[PDB]
């Protein structure tokens, strides 16, 4: 019999994830079905989103050769029935206070920083780049978390050194670019561009660097359709563009500039969005989501 979630202590919540204490050395990492758009957590959950993204993350952990925080199988008996398929048993680490970001393409705050200063996180880039420009090699563009409502703050390598030490900072940079490069090449082979990605790392008892949280999900990474990649314009979000289009379209009744909470999504948009998550997962993993564990 699986334990109840209420047997564990809630220790953290994010926009679309939760974290629980299992015992002194283990946590339960939980993905929810909530979806964020335009910095709002939407009223409408996406069915199976937590399970699909957990399946995605498990696939990528398996693809990468680096140490990670997984501490048991996806069906580990310590996982409650209620979150089965969308929760992982992980080992407790001393987390490093750095959002480790790799960018293979120039968009978002990376693009904005470049347009303002000609540089991103200390990297002075060539002139003449623009929206969705390819970056070669990929850039380590670290960030720090700010207050609850605020976006992460982009910082340079010196700031990372100041946070975790000189040798550790080099390690974070090197590993972030190495595993991004591997995952991005794999995804592109399958027809999906991973334009960028965000990791957190922790340290175990022996001082080893360990990859944590969720990895290479559409929440942690921008997924683009490679078949429609067109430098110079904003790329469609592989997973969220239906949601985005409806909210900012003539049927929502919502003004994005209002900064007021957006309305609930049409059921049809939520179902279509679920289909996009499954498509992305099955294309990248080569597996069937129908085989992924659930309640
Ligand atoms: N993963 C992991 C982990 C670990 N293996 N050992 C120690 N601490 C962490 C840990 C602590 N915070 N976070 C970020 C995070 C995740 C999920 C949430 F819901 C959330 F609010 C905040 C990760």
């Amino acid at each position: 019999m699986r334990p109840s979630l209420s047997d564990y202590q809630h220790v953290a919540s994010g926009k679309v994830r939760e974290l629980y204490r299992v015992d002194d050395e283990h946590l339960l990492f939980v993905a929810t079905d909530r979806i964020s758009a335009f910095d709002f957590v939407l009223d409408t959950p996406i069915p199976d989103k937590g399970r699909i993204l957990t399946a995605m993350s498990v696939f990528f952990f398996g693809l990468l050769t680096v140490p990670n925080h997984l501490a048991g199988p996806p069906d580990d008996p310590r996982i409650p029935e209620e979150v089965l398929g969308r929760a992982l048993l992980v080992r407790r680490l001393d987390m490093l206070p750095v959002e480790c970001v790799a960018r293979g393409y120039l968009t978002g705050s990376g693009l904005l920083d470049y347009q303002r200063t000609g540089a991103v996180c200390g990297h002075v880039l060539p002139q003449g780049l623009g929206e969705a420009s390819r970056l070669d090699p990929p850039l380590f563009t670290p960030a720090t978390k700010a207050d609850i409502g605020e976006h992460d703050m982009n910082v340079d390598f010196a700031a990372v050194v100041g946070l975790v030490g000189a040798v550790r900072a080099n390690q974070l940079r090197d590993e972030t670019i190495k595993i991004y490069t591997r995952a991005a090449a794999h995804a592109l082979h399958k027809g999906i561009i991973l334009a960028d990605t965000k990791f957190e790392f922790g340290v175990d008892i022996e001082g080893n660097l360990v990859l944590a949280d969720e990895v290479f999900t559409p929440d942690s990474s921008r997924y683009w359709d490679a078949a429609h990649y067109q430098p110079g314009v904003v790329q469609d979000s592989f997973d969220k563009q239906f949601v985005r289009n409806w909210l900012t379209g003539p049927e929502s009744g919502w003004d994005r500039a209002s900064d007021t909470p957006p309305p609930p999504l049409p059921d049809e948009v939520a179902v279509a969005t679920r289909e996009r998550y499954i498509e992305a997962y099955e294309r990248i993993s080569g597996l069937s989501f129908s085989d992924w564990i659930g309640p």
